[PDB]
């Protein structure tokens, strides 16, 4: 029993050719899932008020979370951020540099209230399909007459995203913007090149250039490949690797503001969790979690998740762990359905689902 169903469509004939001619490499690769379209996820505009008024909220209690975590070094130790990192991601909180984006993972079919399972607020994936590749889906299938007529869709990802762009350049100062990632991952997934042309609409110049791409210039500034100072640099690589990095001690001293900021690493964090649910007590969109080295109550089934990263449900001990709730995700047909909902800085930009097999591939959706 669900209150949103799983629809059967026919596939656009074109949609592989359309990724390629977009520049969209649909295969899965590092996390982002595999594009589908034999089916859509129908929704009720009752469905995507509540997600949206249950993702500002939730984004406005991991901002108190981080609050309090970055005010007590112990909490800074239990997130395990390292401690010659402190000074970099504490200051970046307090100089209030701004986020972009983030992703929340909510366990949800309809029925009873979502569930935070984990905010992807660093690096989070399936950004182009939600964003731009699922509305081309949606005008092309209302088009063809697959859809209902009224057919509308929870996602304003690329006007707020450009939106918000405009802001950072209007009243943050970031009117040239780098933009980076590891050579050889998901430079040509998309992502690069869809925020690319979201700067470039809001009248941002831009450079991209890989990680190994970057110099260390003479009093310790980030250098491009015109050997000029990097001041705002957008990064599809975590801060739970560049914290630990070989030269992270670097970072307090770089001179760069980053997208996502260091601060986000907190958030970010599996952390979140138990912190969220000591600050907010059974609040109806958050499972109980733990600390796992914590005296808890005890929890009939749970799972484990690391502090700095597989997950599991109840050979990984205690230390370095949170435990949660275990809470299933919702069955259609021989999959498990997950709601992707996403925020630009504090705003509820819409969703994406994805289905796996196992408690893999990007769905769209609409709402009527
Ligand atoms: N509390 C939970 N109850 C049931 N399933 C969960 C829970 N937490 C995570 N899962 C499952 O594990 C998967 C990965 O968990 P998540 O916290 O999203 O890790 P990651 O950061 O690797 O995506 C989720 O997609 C979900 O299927
Ligand atoms: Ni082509």
């Amino acid at each position: 029993h669900h209150h949103m169903e799983r629809v059967s469509i026919t596939e656009r004939p074109d949609w592989r050719e359309k990724a390629h001619e977009y520049g969209f490499n649909f295969h899965t690769m590092y996390g982002e899932p595999y594009w589908c379209e034999d089916a859509y996820y129908k929704l009720t505009l009752a469905q995507v008020e509540k997600l949206e008024e249950v993702t500002a909220e939730l984004h406005q209690m991991c901002l108190k979370v981080v609050e309090k975590v970055i005010a007590s070094d112990e909490l800074m130790t239990k997130f395990r951020i390292p401690k010659h990192t402190w000074s970099f991601v504490r200051q970046s909180w307090l100089t209030h540099q701004p986020s972009l984006y983030s992703r929340l993972d909510l366990a949800w079919d309809g029925t009873g209230e979502p569930k935070l399972l984990e905010n992807n607020a660093d690096t989070p994936t399936s950004l182009y399909e939600a964003a731009f590749f699922q509305w081309i889906w949606l005008e092309d299938q209302l088009n063809a007459g697959n859809l209902p007529e009224g057919s509308d869709q929870f996602n304003s990802l690329q006007e707020k995203l450009i939106d918000r762009f405009v802001e950072l350049r209007e009243q943050y100062g970031f009117q040239l913007l780098h933009l980076t990632c590891c050579r050889d991952t998901v430079e040509d997934r998309g992502t690069i090149q869809y925020l690319q042309d979201c700067a470039t609409e809001a009248e941002i110049a831009t450079e991209f250039l890989y990680i190994d791409d970057i110099g260390l210039g003479e009093k310790g500034q980030f250098t491009d490949l015109q050997d000029q100072v990097i001041s705002n640099l957008f990064k599809l690589y975590p801060w739970e690797f560049m914290l630990r990095e070989m030269f992270s001690t670097k970072l307090e001293d770089a001179g760069v503001r980053w997208l996502e900021p260091a601060w986000k690493s907190i958030i970010s964090n599996k952390a979140l969790l138990p912190l969220l649910w000591e600050m907010f007590p059974n609040h109806p969109n958050l499972l109980p979690a733990y600390f796992a080295e914590d005296d808890h109550p005890q929890m009939e089934k749970y799972v484990v998740k690391p502090i700095f990263s597989n997950v599991s449900i109840i050979p990984y001990g205690e230390e370095g762990m949170i435990v949660q709730q275990f809470h299933p995700l919702p069955k259609f047909g021989d999959s498990y359905m997950l709601i992707g909902s996403w925020l630009v800085n504090d705003q509820p930009a819409g969703i994406g689902i994805r289905e796996d097999r196992a408690l893999s591939r990007f769905y769209p959706h609409i709402f009527v």
